[PDB]
């Protein structure tokens, strides 16, 4: 595996978005991952619709602005046979009735999705070396909330209360990190991103290795 990976450097990451006052993070993480594999597979970067997932992807466990799961996100895109664009189905940070017309417009498709084996930073690194990966982590703590720069090494718990997207990894001064794309806008962290410690073992830093998944496209 490479020592450094950054999917932003090859145009596979859409500019930072902001989920606003809505617990839709699962949807932003789902979309960032799908956007990434689409560019990597097809060669074209397209910004995709979080709102569609919020409005049309409700399940028993996925509940619009009241939280949800990236696996349910991926399931929707597979089951629907695709996802519409950000421009066509814009984000309003509010739950709305599923727009059937816009649900029927499919600009990007995925073939499958896979879960990263739990508590396994090596399997996670393997996945990130090929594409962005959806993850959930413990983001509730003061220090995480007020992160502005550097490599985040905690403190944080391991509850998976907030979804983000790993868009790469690297090392500086012997300290390994993941590059994480958050959906709190450009004013949090390193213009919307965080470097968070990697190779700490177990569930990973803030539980980042607990619930990782990614969308699959068969051909490159």
């Amino acid at each position: 595996l490479p020592d450094y990976v950054d999917w932003r450097s090859s145009g596979a990451v859409v500019d930072i978005k902001d989920q606003g006052q809505c617990g839709s993070c699962w949807a932003f993480s789902t979309i960032a991952a799908v956007e990434g594999i689409n560019k990597i597979a097809t060669g074209d970067l397209i910004s995709l619709s979080e709102q569609e997932l919020v409005d049309c992807g409700r399940t028993q466990n996925t509940r619009g602005c009241d939280g949800g799961f990236m696996t349910d996100g991926f399931q929707f895109i597979i089951n629907n046979g695709g996802i519409n664009t950000e421009a066509n189905y814009p984000y309003t940070a509010e739950e709305g009735q599923c727009n059937l017309d816009l649900q029927q417009e499919k600009y990007v498709s995925i073939d499958t999705y896979e879960n990263v084996p739990y508590n396994n930073e090596w399997a996670l690194q393997t996945a990130v070396a090929y594409q962005p990966v959806s993850v959930a982590l413990e983001a509730a703590g003061y220090n995480f909330q007020h992160y502005s720069s550097g490599i985040f090494t905690g403190p944080c718990g391991t509850a998976v209360d907030h979804a983000v997207t790993i868009v790469g990894y690297g090392t500086e001064g012997g300290i390994d990190y993941w590059i994480v794309k958050n959906s709190w806008g450009t004013t949090w962290g390193e213009e919307g991103y965080m470097r968070i410690q990697r190779n700490v073992g177990g569930v990973g830093q803030c539980g980042i290795a607990k619930k990782a998944s990614y969308p699959v496209k068969y051909y490159n």
